[PDB]
This record gives C-alpha cells, sequence and structure tokens, in this order.
C-alpha cells in the first residue's frame, strides 16, 4: 500500500529524534539521533513497544524515501 508520511509525521519523527527540524536532511545526523534515541526507547532500556514501532515506522518510510534524497541535490525537475 501507499506508505507516507505528512508534515505532521515526519515531524513528530523530528521531536523523538531531538533532531531540529533545521537540520532536516542530513542523513547523518538524524540517523546518529534516530540510534541514540532508539536505545533510549528499547524496552531493556525502560521505554514502551507502541514507541518504538511508530518511530520504525516514521523513520522506514522516511528512509524509503531517504534512498531517493541522495539523488535530489537541486530542485528543477518538470518531468
Amino acid at each position: 500500500m501507499d506508505r507516507v508520511l505528512s508534515r505532521a509525521d515526519k515531524e513528530r519523527l523530528l521531536e523523538l529524534l531531538k533532531l531540529p527540524r533545521q537540520l532536516w536532511g542530513d542523513f547523518g545526523r538524524m540517523q546518529q539521533a534516530y540510534k541514540q534515541q532508539s536505545l533510549l526507547l528499547h524496552p531493556d532500556k525502560g521505554g514502551s513497544h507502541a514507541l518504538m514501532q511508530e518511530l520504525n515506522s516514521l523513520w522506514g518510510t522516511f528512509k524509503t524515501e531517504v534512498y531517493n534524497l541522495r539523488m535530489n541535490l537541486g530542485g528543477t525537475g518538470f518531468q
């Protein structure tokens, strides 16, 4: 099915990543924040499951585009 998050969803991913929306785009930074946030949200590290699953999804689909974001380095592209 069509799995695409909106501003509200992708923005929610940032809140849990402790990574501002100003630097939104640097895979290295976001992933760095996702890991540190994934280890603290891990069940064995005191955390909820409904949260870790929501982040993995918001970051997954997100990532689906991430693999493609590494190709976009301009803006124009009407075809």
